[PDB]
């Protein structure tokens, strides 16, 4: 028992991190087969950042302008192309550590692990959620661009995030691995700002089931609620609407705990309305929304990978 | 910016995990050079667990009783020995993925990453602290024994924990990698129970500095306190005493933020006495004590490893 924010093992992704240098800008790239993926703003100059035309900037580049280093071993760039906001540097060497992988564009509310890197070297690993406003509440400093977010499914790394920029509230914006930003953001160093964020209701409910599985039950009650009446309360508290599909996703957890989804909704309703009264759930004094139903099942049943 | 519970990259340790089977018991081992380290209770039978004599049980074993598997590749045991509560199985093959490593026995309050494993395969990675009562608040299920906790220092993995057992409160007990339990616990399946736990004060203060570095300042005040007067309040709240050595450890963070250690103590004092009044710090509604001063500096300056 116990319940932690658990990241995926990072070894498969560590073997892919490289350093990409263009001009005075250094950041991280993802080396898979004979391609290195990195943010296209690597080709920006410290004065191009206000409104760059990346097509111009890129056509002005030569392969030898890109310094790619994998450890100490330097990688020859033999070609380059732009795909949306990611740069794809073809190198003359296939990464022998390339895992089975996919690129996936995730939905808001989905979670992933971030391998934070500087100069192509990992600093640490942590779990994140794509917020409903399409930011992530990461831990990123200058030089972390090109760090990636990912999930693992048995043997396959699904890359879903590459880091590009930090917004004025200290939250983070980035793209999928095909270079499409999550949310309305653009790789221009002008004012943008996240939209209003909301709490991921289906994830809060999953975490309440995690709590029950682990022996916290103090927040349960005999009440129930209709989904309609639950969403009236959730809306009032900037929680995301709960859908019938969410209810269905919560089925396995509901069956394992014997607590109907809609009954757990009535517990969450009372928690929203009365607070927690000095009590904690799974070591938190807030309602946690960065565990999906899937995250709860993995951690509480011991699913492994390789 | 941002601040997360960040684990060390786990790749160096993943390359060391194996599966050890003895009888009907399967658990994880740590394969370093030509030795596999695992909990000695692997040799226990489901009826020996109440008060086993491990010297007897072990002398009754043969090398071929130990089934060690590294992936699909099976490892021949060519020898075995007991060191305190760990079993050391000599195998005929040196792990080619062996990292630079050390074994370290940590002090309470120190943090480490746990690579949770089942059947020799990693399930996930998370950050932990050795509690003052020498338990860890882990996330461990049956089969996770032999999972290890570790820190990384540039290129060197310092292993500090191996998992053995779960206590009735859902917290976890284990040994260093030389088999010495942390705390008073023994590998006997009889009632034991953790002692009363306390909050790691020096770590709370480090996390308050993390908050300042990241732009949370609402909890600061113009007050100061003496170390004596601070510990009078801390004692009242089952916080650990703050030592002058703790104050000294907090020096770099104090210098970076311009907030004298003893002034941050006065902020913590008011937080203990008034609570947080619906406010959060670094996304928590509780005072967090599982970041060391060192953890804060690493994460807020971008220290990497390899």
């Amino acid at each position: 028992s116990g319940f932690r924010k658990m990241a995926f093992p990072s070894g498969k992704v560590e073997g892919c991190m490289v350093q990409v240098t263009c001009g005075t800008t250094t950041l991280n790239g993802l080396w898979l087969d004979d391609v290195v993926y990195c943010p296209r703003h690597v080709i920006c100059t410290s004065e191009d950042m206000l409104n760059p035309n990346y097509e111009d900037l890129l056509i002005r580049k030569s392969n030898h302008n890109f310094l790619v280093q994998a450890g100490n071993v330097q990688l020859r760039v033999i070609g380059h192309s732009m795909q949306n906001c990611v740069l794809k540097l073809k190198v003359d060497t296939a990464n022998p550590k390339t895992p089975k992988y996919k690129f996936v564009r995730i939905q808001p509310g989905q979670t992933f692990s971030v391998l934070a890197c500087y100069n192509g070297s990992p600093s640490g690993v942590y779990q994140c959620a794509m917020r409903p406003n399409f930011t992530i509440k990461g831990s990123f400093l200058n030089g972390s661009c090109g760090s990636v977010g990912f999930n693992i499914d048995y043997d396959c790394v699904s890359f879903c995030y590459m880091h590009h920029m930090e917004l004025p509230t200290g939250v983070h914006a980035g793209t999928d691995l095909e270079g499409n930003f999550y949310g309305p953001f653009v790789d221009r160093q002008t004012a943008q700002a996240a939209g209003t964020d909301t709490t991921i209701t289906v994830n809060v409910l999953a975490w309440l089931y995690a709590a029950v599985i682990n022996g916290d039950r103090w927040f349960l009650n005999r009440f129930t609620t209709t989904l309609n009446d639950f969403n009236l309360v959730a809306m009032k508290y900037n929680y995301e609407p709960l859908t019938q599909d969410h209810v269905d996703i919560l089925g396995p957890l509901s069956a394992q705990t014997g607590i109907a989804v809609l009954d757990m909704c009535a517990s969450l309703k009372e928690l929203l309305q009365n607070g927690m009264n000095g009590r904690t759930i799974l070591g938190s004094a807030l309602l946690e929304d960065e565990f999906t139903p899937f995250d709860v099942v993995r951690q509480c049943s011991g699913v492994t990978f390789q």
